[PDB]
């Protein structure tokens, strides 16, 4: 009433600063310029032209009036105030710790560290690389085991990944995991359900009572376990490897400084949380899990792993190593952890945890002489406390009081786990909370004579890690600021160029919408706090949900899933549990077509289906009948279709409502992948056309930073049909990331997003990133064939380039290219997929029309330079396509003999000289680092 | 008692993160390297010989235990959670503005943008250069104005500059000042500070009646005026110029986007705040003032100003020009005393301008006028009176003085605070944060009730924003291309990321800068400068929202005071310079206390930095210098003579300690026991506290007054030439005299307290670092500095060394035998250090042909070794021209720096390589650093001066 006059005369008001206008790259003018080089007057008139009428979403969304930056942040930040930050020694998995000043501001808070994705372009990416080695290092030498790879989503999934390559080393027919139930419950409970559509027996029990007579292919046991207890494990790990069973160790690295490491235990493989080395709680993440094993299992690592190898100099150069359903990954996490690693370096490490094993042996002393029962024999940080059922309940009550939470284990006994940190104070808060008063009977400093913190000499730890010179260099903030900004300089981000990289959306992640994921109220949550202090957090999923529910059309959003690959494997999950409600078992069938994510067929395996190939036609789209002919045959037993909207070709298909209307004509569920929906916001709705369930990448369309490599979230949207088996936050299908809502922190990133976009902001930019696509594609098509157009000749939001003919006329390969546009100061798009010897571009809408002129203008001239070739001007192995990347050093040092000048090599182009992004490193040889594997810093 | 038991247990733990161990450079085992090489067996040796025992403080600091970096921000963040964070529509001179995410992040929580000093290397600094020829350009544009500045300290300083500069080209014998009645009150009294020691009269009225029947030589007045109202000033003007007197217009540089600018109606000087343009509040600051007037007083600006120039391959290229103006080079006869300005606060107000552009801005100030005119529509339906014809964003409100304390006390419920202007009238102030929910507000508590007579879009058929054509801006501004082509996010952070990879700052090499003191500014410090409980605040806003700010000062001046010895403390001065000013400002008062009037001379050391006399000539004093004597050392004897001459008339002795020389003089007790005795007081210049913290005091051994530089001793960053605080500690005989917060001196900053904002990084400093950690930085950089003297000996001279020949915290290396043996000039050094990774040294001060090193306690023996490889290389490059092995004229010194397009693009025809031009040193073929010009042309600068994006 009062409200709705308000905004009648806001709206007479002068224009205010419009996010929109800062997100988008070309404004009025340039895409004007732009459409009309397509031949079109108006965005609108050209949309209609690219969307299928009969998937056009025929209103405007419903979401809130669009908010600047300043009344958005205001927003989140009343929001956010309804949280509530304790102290939580909670544990299970997640402890409090102290991000580094210097790290929160120059790492987390640096877009030249979070703005680049996976780095497939190696010699423009050696700084994030080298923190990979280097969180690679630490790994390997605090887990007394011979590799270790680039980082996984969380501890769950890691050991299930671990359960997963137990699996498939086994050559037994044995069929049953062992996990040891004082491993963390979330664990459990991520097993189990990854284990349920294998046909896996999950045995889930004491280790100590295990008694090996069903046969097992491998067993999960916790280190310390989850309350808190230190077990000396050799004899376990020896009776399952004469019963042919690995061994998994999910160990607490920070522990490891102190406690013998799993590969001196005769552990198999050590999976675990590297969130306690300074990233922050998250209320669930994102944190680097890791995960190292024998050197003999590496062609069976799951993820990524960055290995030492040589450039074209002979110089040493790090890149991408031996190239599960993993993609997206957590590296931004894994580079803050392995700089904790390098900040606090081995002496600072273990004072850290001594120091918390102190503070735990003084707490336990305490309460035993308040007569209190301590069940850890042994313990690094977490006590098991036995109170009685009588007293549990007010103890917890009285911790809440003073803005502490304990752990309930069982009625009677409460879990406290310390963390970095916990001082003496803290210390007296406990005490007086389980005294129930605050005059003790004992002095602080009386109890420390007491204080016996070695461990028995089979669980104390001699052997010594990060001795490498890296960990010991840079321990002054000036010269950790150094460090840092030495390695952001090697790597270009988008504070650099675009990066155009085809089937990723490389768009904006503004900092208004980055600001908050570092707020306290945000950041400093554990996953595991009472419902009464995430109040804050309860809101933001809710309005999440409901804009992502409106986006989809689904009538329902799962905010769990923690990448891509998750929310398609969750999706998998739902779509199966359905059919198994329906009492249709025997539907285990996936149709996917052959252009599809690598993602889609490895989740498909997972959920226990069988892959069935769709052929794709001539023009490179779905084919109808040979859909229709596969859902036939398998109409009996089909569980699903994969479907990627618009295709990984990048076209939008006029066929999607008939393929999902036959697919469900014979009993299927349509699952929807949506890394596209970049083409899709506002223009069309996946419910709308017949998908079922889809996920989003909100690390693509909905801004989540590329973090150079990770970490993304996944959410699925579903029919209420599929609603009841959602992941748990009788029917559920359990549970799919370790926290209920994932890497919850970095959700107000896409919430920010949305609330400063509005209904037509949104669509905007679906608009322009579709109006950009076929921009850059009119402008090459006369130099490189455009491989895929849709109805009407355009592309969606990307288009993909034909850089064959220049291998058959020039000898010159994608690789060539794609090296040489860094000597124009940029990255590649996306090379050789999903089509062999072609780039696919995707400049999405955030990006100038300057910037996409440079682009395009870059590869003209690389045009032409193959040209030369083809036309014997220039020798054919010695020019600057052959040479690419070229460094300073390369240009400068020793004698210049090639038939091209150093300025034509280093400066191509004019804004070359207006700003040049040195390569750090020649090209480096890829097949020589495969051969001779090193993933360690001792190798560098 | 039972936090007693608490420390006790504590100290039984393995060894927890210590910050002194974050903060210093070389750890234990570097230091005994650094004392082996110098022939020390211990730190205590080294310290006991370098201070003389004598002047050393005899016991620990008494300050309070030193906190983790993770337990200072608690406690900090505990402190703030006290302030208050109202809607201030206070005004005043104040305004909420809107910092763009983008900005704070990438600029004011950038160290690549805060961690540099003053560009005196140009050819490592194009990137500020750039982003301050941007600032002159929006401020030239808005003010219609032919010159602008690199930046002033605040609103008030600006316009008490504007009077000296137009006292300095009087035709008249005109001694008075008009200053309109309508000024900011703060500025008023700022003008008034400065006029006292000068002897001019301000004349303090409404313009409308001046009668200009008393001469003046200048006028100031404030547009819009500090109760809103909007005059058109031209016929004041025309009537001032007939008088033979300038007139200045403290102008709000956003309301020229509307309004007919300063230029156009015929002023002379235009100046202001820049703040509104997206700087926060800061409970007073940092925020950059602008000072714009005519090219032919071009000679007679104070500060700094940016020149394009060109470089040695033609190619256009930025730097300062006319330095001779400035005190570093002219002392007592610069333009003003200011050294340290506001550089990052410029860049950050400019890059607001390059956000918005011309049409953004005008965007803004439309809105808030549009605002503004609806809330007086709605104010006067509720039947008030509304004093301004026309105003910008601000009202005058007549509401009677039995209504005006309870409309007051109903917005403070709400959160809001208004202007008291007179009994029974206030003032509103609207700013880029209003909403109309805000107005909505507003209108209810001057309604007394939630129900209005009126609905809000009903009111907008009757709102006329335009103002009358006399007052109506015709002309463009911004129009630039630099102002319209970075408007999108992803545009401005690579426009930012191009111009920071452009300078060389501390995420890079040491800057080691003798008298700059270039040491870590941590992030935990600068953390808390940017909370809303600090960041968002009013300076004028009710002491009952600011109790966090004031515990913060209690500290701050109970810490500084502890470790000056000094009983009061005045955290007002906004820079060393000020606080100088100020120290002066206060003996003065003290001898016309004493019934001593004629006491106006000041005793001056040869070697003094050039805001020591500058400040005493602003101060009415004579200066009369004091000679060193051949090591360099004040001439006592010569001291005690000028002393003797000067008795009945002696006023003070501004004394730097250690000197500018770099040297722990024994006689210092001596110097101020004369001085005394003659019935002067001692000033001591602080700015070499970094080699006295924990180890002297100066109120100890004989000074009455000190200023600290919390942006050297203390950890402010140098932030590209700005900002900085220069408190002032004084004897209990003179605390009478400070600044206000019968006798006060008046005001030296615009706001009670400054730039209090960042105030809160020295509180983080002394809180991690307590007593023991404090005094080991200042040993470390001791040692430091001699280790660097000891290194290079043998290669440069050293230049002045105290006894036991040792230095300080900083060593002068003499480079005059290498002019004189290859014809190498100090310059050549300072630019080949480029092509080695390295910003140079002080160059030429305080002896001319010479380099002060100062590496700081918070530089590695690792970075400390490469300079002194780099000198030593350097060294061999200019023997290899001395023995006749190279040309003379065509050598890696010669025309260094060298870009990468000069060694890569066309013929290379020299007699060096091009590997050894840009790769002397291993470490760069590990991280090079590129030079992005090439030597920059100052001659041609300074005789085609341009000082906007025109000429770049």
């Amino acid at each position: 009433a009062i409200a709705v006059d308000l905004t009648k005369l806001e709206e007479k008001l002068a224009p205010a600063d419009s996010f929109l206008d800062r997100h988008l790259g070309p404004g009025e003018t340039e895409q004007r310029q732009m459409l009309q080089t397509l031949g079109f007057d108006t965005l609108g008139d050209l949309i209609d032209q690219a969307v299928p009428p009969a998937i056009r979403f025929p209103r405007s969304l419903q979401l809130p009036a669009s908010q600047s930056e300043y009344g958005a942040i205001a927003q989140l930040k009343s929001i956010a105030s309804k949280n509530q930050v304790f102290r939580s020694y909670i544990g299970m998995g997640y402890y409090d710790t102290i991000t580094p000043p210097v790290i929160q501001r120059n790492i987390l808070e640096n877009p030249g560290w979070y703005t680049a994705y996976t780095p497939y372009q190696a010699e423009i990416a050696q700084g994030r690389l080298e923190a990979l080695l280097n969180f690679q290092t630490m790994v390997m030498d605090l887990t007394g085991l011979e590799i270790a790879n680039a980082s996984l989503l969380d501890e769950g999934t890691a050991a299930a990944e671990a359960m997963a390559l137990s699996y498939g080393v086994s050559k037994s027919k044995a069929n049953a995991f062992f996990v040891a139930q004082d491993c963390h419950p979330q664990t459990i409970e991520v097993i189990k359900t990854r284990a349920n559509p294998l046909g896996i027996e999950v045995i889930v029990g004491d280790h100590h009572t295990f008694s090996f007579s069903t046969s097992i292919f491998g067993a999960l046991l916790q280190y310390p376990a989850t309350d808190g207890a230190v077990y000396d494990y050799r004899s376990f790990i020896d009776k399952a490897h004469q019963h042919q069973a690995l061994v998994t160790l999910a160990a607490d690295p920070l522990s490891l400084t102190l406690l013998t490491p799993p590969g001196e235990l005769g552990a198999d493989i050590a999976v675990g949380s590297t969130q306690r080395f300074g990233i922050p709680l998250g209320y669930g993440g994102p944190h680097a899990a890791y995960f190292a094993t024998k050197a003999e299992y590496q062609r069976k690592m799951p993820g990524r792993i960055v290995g030492v190898s040589k450039d074209a100099h002979g110089n040493p150069a790090l890149r991408l190593a031996l190239q599960s359903n993993i993609c997206t990954a957590q590296v931004l996490l894994a580079v803050m952890a392995s700089m904790y690693g390098v900040y606090h370096g081995s002496t600072g490490l273990k004072n850290i945890a001594l120091r918390i094993h102190q503070l735990t042996v003084l707490l336990a002393i305490g309460l035993k002489r308040l007569n209190y029962s301590l069940n850890n024999d042994y313990f690094f940080d977490t006590l098991r406390v036995g109170v009685g059922e009588q007293s549990a309940p007010a103890i917890l009550k009285a911790a809440e009081g003073r803005g502490i939470n304990l752990r309930p284990l069982v009625p009677g006994e409460v879990g406290i786990s310390l963390d970095e940190t916990v001082t003496v104070q803290d210390l007296l808060d406990l005490w007086q909370v389980f005294a129930g008063k605050d005059n003790l009977p004992f002095t602080p400093e009386e109890l420390w004579s007491e204080v016996k913190t070695s461990f028995p000499a089979d669980l104390t730890r001699q052997s010594l890690y990060l001795q490498d010179a890296v960990f010991n260099q840079y321990h002054s903030e000036t010269e950790l600021l150094r460090y840092l900004h030495q390695l952001e300089s090697k790597d270009l981000a988008l504070n650099t160029s675009m990066i155009p990289l085809g089937s990723c959306t490389m768009k904006l992640n503004a900092t208004a919408e980055m600001m908050p994921v570092t707020w306290p109220e945000f950041g400093k949550i554990h996953p595991f706090a009472p419902a009464g202090q995430t109040e804050g957090y309860q809101i933001l999923f809710a309005q999440l949900e409901a804009w992502l529910g409106e986006i989809t059309g689904f009538d329902a959003i799962s905010l769990q899933p923690n990448a891509g690959s998750q929310g398609e494997y969750a999706g998998l999950q739902v779509i199966r549990q359905y059919h198994l409600s329906r009492g249709e078992e025997q539907r285990n069938i996936c149709l996917i077509p052959e252009s599809a994510h690598g993602t889609n067929p490895a989740s498909a395996v997972m959920c226990g289906m069988q892959v069935v190939p769709v052929k794709c036609d001539g023009e490179g789209n779905i084919d109808v009948e040979d859909l229709t002919s596969k859902a036939e045959k398998y109409g009996d037993r089909l569980a699903a279709l994969m479907v990627t909207y618009p295709s990984t070709h990048g076209v939008f298909e006029a066929t999607i409502g008939t393929i999902c209307d036959i697919v469900h004509r014979f009993g299927g569920e349509v699952y929807m992948d949506g890394a596209n929906m970049n083409a899709q916001v506002g223009l069309c709705r996946p419910a709308d056309f017949g998908a079922d369930v889809c996920h989003l990448n909100l690390h693509k369309t909905f801004c989540i930073p590329h973090g150079g490599g990770g970490p993304g979230m996944g959410p699925i949207g579903v029919k209420s049909h599929l609603q009841a088996f959602l992941p748990r936050t009788d029917q559920s299908i359990g549970m799919i990331s370790a926290a209920p809502y994932g890497s919850a922190s970095i959700l107000v990133i896409s919430w920010m997003y949305i609330a400063m976009m509005g209904p037509q902001g949104l669509t905007k930019a679906t608009e322009v990133a579709i109006l950009s696509a076929n921009y850059m594609a009119k402008r090459l098509e006369n130099y490189y064939p455009i491989l895929f157009r849709g109805n009407n000749e355009l592309v969606a939001h990307e288009c993909i380039l034909d850089l064959r003919p220049l291998k058959k006329q020039a000898a010159i390969e994608v690789e060539d290219v794609a090296k040489r546009l860094m000597d124009f100061g940029f990255h590649a798009p996306t090379v050789s997929w999903p089509v062999l010897g072609t780039m696919m571009v995707e400049p999405t809408e955030s990006e100038s029309l300057g910037e996409l002129d440079r682009f395009c203008d870059a590869m003209i001239a690389i045009y032409q330079e193959a040209q030369a070739i083809t036309h014997g001007e220039i020798d054919p192995a010695d020019n600057p396509l052959k040479n690419a990347p070229h460094t300073a050093q390369s240009l400068i040092c020793g004698e210049w003999n090639h038939p091209y000048s150093q300025e034509e090599a280093a400066y191509p182009a004019p804004w070359t000289k207006q700003f040049k992004f040195w390569p750090a490193v020649g090209r480096i040889n890829n097949t020589y680092g495969d051969r001779h594997l090193v993933c360690s810093c001792e190798g560098m």
